[PDB]
């Protein structure tokens, strides 16, 4: 796709630390932008749409190269239509903002200029970020994680792509996302199967893979840190079912680990841990600051502070593995207690490693889940079984939470709020802030 | 031995802090004891000595058996002979304390109570503790370290001593060492060599042996973090040069490994991270804070506090490791690079990962070191070596430091004062203590 000027694009500017080992940090200012799916697609010399509810222009867009020729991405009106706001180093996400139609959440990367993604490198180093997640409920997620996106959000591969990183295109995940309606410079408009529950969505007939690190998807419930793998470390399209993912009959028929090895304290049985009011170690009516660390083995660690009293991720005792570190001990121990093979397919922690070894872009989004109502993250899942099935229960919520229209409905005002986020080595990040 | 009380033995007190993952520390009230080496030892019923300088009484000693029985240990004077003071959570050791004879430096455990030793079970958990090292020269060593101990001091497995913990009985390390008096509830005078260059200290014909871990062998020049596994974990008696060791002619003949998997970040390259003065990364000259972390997957992390800015272990290339973390890979590393196979031929982390999992001693000392004068630590070893040998300078102190009688002579009132000590969980221990 090209751009297009009827609505400016300016990215709410967002500070972050760049801390180094020598123990000082310094403020480094970036901003953030929309992903391409949230914005207005339309034939580049007037304001007809290529893409309209959740159904194509068969006339603008008769075929993927056509499509791409004829379309362009618009600006954002960050906080009237999308509901984003930043101010300092705090970034807030609204669930449901009402402007002229109605928009649900969003999906927003950090860059380095106007037109580049900022591109980290997690392997030896820790990532910190505060959020508050007492304004989500069950069925939402305030989600920060990383992707191998391109730094160019793809433009150098596919030159029928010249929108880029400003105007928020490239993006791939672990799920091989079937939904985005540009992947490598075409349309998606070929094989487009609008979807039967969203009235702004559809799966087309392409994918776009990469390697995840989901640092953070949660709400005032549940939290969980994930990994996912993939057989090719960064973006690559995928063709139809064989993209595998969420948005496939075949979930595991891809290149990429949908599921992850994930870790979830309630999951793992303190339920304890992490909820709402005193009655829990971390308290999430309250902003809470979450230190996520990549050993050079490949592990990760991970430690909360909240209240000036610091607690590391709680132990966890898994068939022969017990600790706190999600290691390959952890990750083997989980797919032999709770089922699965499509992290250790993917190659495990050894194949992740490729890509924290690698540039990944950092992500945050808010958004509520039309395939499984968020019940993998916050209830017990599949429905069907009960607290005797190892690993069903993932939090509190009932099994018949997070329908979207129910949710969006009731909790249109929910947000999340991400906030002093600070990047250096292992060690460095709780050092001052410059 | 048995005990004797013509000095009573009144342990001076130690406080530590036991910290939990909730978040909160509590004090425990402990005490320190001297080492059985130390001590005066004489006949049963009057005065006269059953060793004196470095040789043994011929007529009290004519055997291990008959030394036992003839022979007890006696009460110390902390202070006034041993240069040993605690106040709260602050324990200082002088270098050389002249009463009635010359005393150099001591050896001392923390109690649980009058006659048993403090366990702790380092896996899955850290210990922090404070240290001043600025009156530590060249060739000195402040040493805190864990050792698997019997919390008796070996009563139950050998009744003919009966003194015990309370007079600090039942040492062992991993330099299986034969200098020690008393071993397993008999003498050491069977094939007793009186040192060549040591007025008060010999080699008898036995050692004892077990896992050590140097979490800090250090001066205000150099430092170091060296686990050492044996292929017995805990306490062990071996038999003259089948001993192997620092006291043996066959370093790498015995049960243990003498030379272990070190960590000092010197060796390894940063020669600015710690040091005298205000141009190293921490000030040697001051107060610091070292933490110390043992996962459960048997490696080691470790970071530093000074003047409330925190640092990771420095990283460290080496061959294809590189990172911050002591793992397998790291000293796998070490032995292709710096030469060696003692670590991995006795069972490398896996079998160190036995003693910490069980229950350790926590010993302090401050010592000069009559074998090697410490240039093993601080200086460039062996001394023929050059820069270009891979990992042959550790420190800065000429190759002609440490002599024990010049640093005697020279800097007699050096010390090292502990304090602060807390364990627990791993990231625990820096919440507040109670
Ligand atoms: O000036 C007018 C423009 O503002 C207007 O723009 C519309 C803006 O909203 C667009 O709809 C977006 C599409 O994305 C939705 O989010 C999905 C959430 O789930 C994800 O999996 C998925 O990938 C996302 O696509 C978002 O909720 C929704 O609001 C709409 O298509 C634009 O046309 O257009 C008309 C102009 O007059
Ligand atoms: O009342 C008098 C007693 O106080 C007196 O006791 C003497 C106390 O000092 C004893 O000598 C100790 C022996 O240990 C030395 O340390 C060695 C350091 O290197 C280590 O490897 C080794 O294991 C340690 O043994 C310490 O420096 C030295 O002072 C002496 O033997 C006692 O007899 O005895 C006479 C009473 O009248
Ligand atoms: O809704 C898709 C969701 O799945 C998570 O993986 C689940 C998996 O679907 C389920 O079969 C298993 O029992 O639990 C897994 C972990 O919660 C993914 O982690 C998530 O990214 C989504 O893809
Ligand atoms: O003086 C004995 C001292 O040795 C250390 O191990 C040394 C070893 O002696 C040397 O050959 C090698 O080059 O360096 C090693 C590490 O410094 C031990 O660590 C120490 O405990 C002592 O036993
Ligand atoms: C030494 O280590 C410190 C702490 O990690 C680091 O800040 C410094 O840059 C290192 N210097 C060198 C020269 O290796
Ligand atoms: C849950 O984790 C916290 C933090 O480690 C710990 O203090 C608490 O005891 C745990 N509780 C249970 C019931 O597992
Ligand atoms: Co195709
Ligand atoms: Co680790
Ligand atoms: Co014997």
């Amino acid at each position: 796709q090209s751009a297009c000027t009827l609505q400016s694009e300016t990215h709410p500017p967002l500070t972050w630390q760049k801390c180094s080992s020598g123990g000082t940090c310094t403020q480094q200012t970036g901003s953030v932008v929309i992903d391409a799916n949230w914005r207005w697609t339309h034939a580049t010399n007037s304001s007809t749409n290529c893409y309209d509810g959740n159904t194509w222009s068969s006339t603008l867009c008769p075929d993927n190269e056509t499509c791409a020729k004829n379309c362009c991405l618009d600006g954002a009106a960050y906080a009237s239509t999308y509901g984003v706001t930043t101010s300092g180093n705090s970034l807030s996400i609204d669930f449901v903002t009402q402007s002229a139609q109605k928009n649900v959440g969003a999906r927003l990367y950090l860059m380095a200029s106007d037109t580049t993604y900022q591109e980290f490198t997690l392997l030896g180093n820790e990532f910190s970020f505060d959020v508050d997640v007492s304004q989500l409920p069950c069925g939402l997620n305030g989600a920060l994680y990383f992707v191998s996106m391109d730094a160019d959000g793809g433009v150098s591969k596919y030159p029928t792509n010249t929108a880029g990183a400003k105007y928020g295109t490239g993006y791939c995940d672990s799920q091989c996302p079937r939904d985005l309606k540009f992947i490598n410079g075409q349309a998606n408009v070929e094989g487009w199967e609008p979807s039967s529950n969203n009235a702004n969505t559809g799966i087309g007939g392409h994918g776009s893979c990469c390697s995840q690190m989901d640092i953070w998807e949660a709400n005032s419930i549940s939290e969980a840190l994930t990994p996912h793998p993939c057989t090719t470390v960064g973006q690559e399209i995928c063709e139809g079912d064989g993209c595998g993912g969420t948005y496939s009959d075949n979930r595991y028929g891809g290149t990429c680990d949908p599921d992850g090895c994930d870790w979830n304290p309630y999951r793992l049985g303190n339920t304890s841990f992490y909820g709402p009011g005193s009655s829990f170690t971390l308290d999430t009516t309250k902003k809470l600051t979450v230190v996520t660390q990549f050993e050079t083995s490949g592990a990760i660690n991970r430690y909360y502070v909240q209240n000036g009293v610091t607690f590391q991720q709680p132990n966890a005792e898994l068939g022969s593995y017990s600790g706190n570190e999600l290691n390959d001990d952890y990750c083997t121990a989980e797919e032999a207690e709770f089922g699965g093979s499509s992290f250790s397919d993917k190659g495990g922690l050894t194949q992740f490693k490729k890509a924290t070894s690698g540039g990944m872009v950092l992500v945050m989004s808010l958004w509520d889940d039309y395939y499984a109502n968020m019940l993998w993250l916050d209830s017990t899942y599949p429905t069907n079984e009960t607290s005797s099935t190892p690993g069903a229960v993932r939090g509190s919520c009932s099994t018949s939470s997070g329908v979207p229209a129910q949710v969006e409905s009731q909790s249109p005002n929910a947000k999340v709020t991400f906030s002093n986020i600070k990047f250096g080595p292992i060690g460095s990040t709780g050092n001052p802030s410059g």
